[PDB]
DNA sequence: CGGCCTACG
DNA sequence: CGTA
DNA sequence: GCCG
């Protein structure tokens, strides 16, 4: 089992579920606390979980396999013998996880906006509520929208939401294209939001293209938040029976030389993306971005013109989006 | 021990 | 700071 | 927390 998770194929469905599901949670913890480095091999140790072909039912299955050291390894172990690991369950009930991740949830809040309304001591949607000068507008709109964006956006929500956007993306600029990025690329059959990727085949004429794009939206009414740039985070009108909901959209504008870059960069998932970019620039010297790839020493961009081209200039066996779900 | 992805709004 |  |  190679050490990188762009080194080994990841799918969506596996057969460790449970287990990674548990280092998750202490990934998810040791972010709210700010090491990321724990995360990170929490993160990993759980996606090499995911790459195995069958359960592990032992804990000598863990011998040789990266990223599981002994706390990891204690973790499976009283997976393995209990059903349940103590300090996992002691962390899903923290008041501290709990409030962390209620608060980072919320579009505009990130970790170290969360933490310190928590060191305030504030402990629920509604204390913020009670004091909304407290608020950006960006935060505002994610706490009048929370309930909404918390539920899953279907993958069966997804192709009329696209046609949406093509047609405002058409008028935009006749010829540009929209892409479906982001998890459900990557086969999800839902998502905390929609990604999107526009293009047009000839080089340049994408510059200005985004707020053609949103303008055009807006004046659809169907932009419930946002706001020269190249990445939009929305809040849409996603129709319903009888009525709509809100959700998250995220649009993002790429020249036609850049695409197989966003394309790679904006399926993700994150975890494999990190990865990838840290395999780069360790093992190949070379600097990965969702623009390009670029060699420090010789100061050259590499050209590509597809997703396998970038896995060949960096000497990986390609994998297909469905597999790379680290 | 140092390092842990790399951008844009 | 937020966001992907 | 773990790799190298
Ligand atoms: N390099 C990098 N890429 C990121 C980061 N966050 C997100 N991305 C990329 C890869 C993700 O798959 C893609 C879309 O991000 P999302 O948060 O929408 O995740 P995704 O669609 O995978 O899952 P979801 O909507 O939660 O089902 O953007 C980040 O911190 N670094
Ligand atoms: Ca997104
Ligand atoms: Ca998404
Ligand atoms: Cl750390
Ligand atoms: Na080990
Ligand atoms: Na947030």
């Amino acid at each position: 089992m190679p050490a990188y998770a762009c080194q080994r194929p990841t799918p969506l469905t596996h057969h460790n579920t449970g287990l990674s599901e548990a280092l998750e949670i202490l990934a998810e913890a040791a972010g709210f606390e700010g090491s990321e480095g724990r995360l990170l091999t929490f993160c990993r140790a759980a996606s090499v979980l995911k790459a195995l072909p069958s359960p592990v039912t032992t804990l000598s299955q863990l011998q040789g396999l990266p990223h599981f050291g002994e706390h990891s390894s204690r973790v499976v172990q009283e997976l393995l013998e209990h059903g349940v690991c103590e300090e996992v369950e002691r962390v899903r009930r923290s008041e501290r996880y709990q409030t962390m991740k209620l608060f980072t949830q919320i579009f505009g809040v990130g970790v170290k906006t969360a933490d310190r309304w928590y060191r305030e001591g504030l402990r629920t949607l509604d204390d913020l509520r009670e004091q909304p000068q407290k608020l950006t507008q960006q935060q505002k709109a994610g706490l009048q929208h929370h309930q909404d964006l918390s539920t899953p956006v279907l993958r069966s929500d997804v192709d009329a939401l696209q046609q949406v956007v093509e047609e405002a993306v058409g008028q935009a600029l006749p010829g540009a294209t929209v892409t479906l990025t982001g998890g459900f690329r990557r086969g999800k059959l839902q998502g905390h939001d929609v990604d999107f990727l526009i293009t047009h085949p000839k080089e340049g004429q994408e510059a200005g293209l985004l707020p053609r794009v949103m303008c055009r939206l807006q004046d659809q009414g169907l932009i419930l938040y946002h706001q020269a740039f190249e990445r939009s985070f929305c809040i849409f009108r996603l129709p319903q029976p009888g009525s709509w909901k809100a959700v998250r959209v995220d649009l993002v504008v790429a020249p036609v030389s850049q695409f197989p870059f966003a394309l790679l960069g904006w399926t993700g998932s994150k975890l494999f993306q990190r990865e990838l970019r840290r395999f780069s620039r360790k093992e190949k010297g070379l600097w990965l971005n969702s623009h390009g790839l670029f060699d420090p020493e010789q100061k050259t961009f590499f050209q590509a013109a597809s997703e396998e081209d970038i896995f060949r200039h960096l000497g990986l066996e390609y994998l297909p989006p469905e597999q790379r779900n680290a």
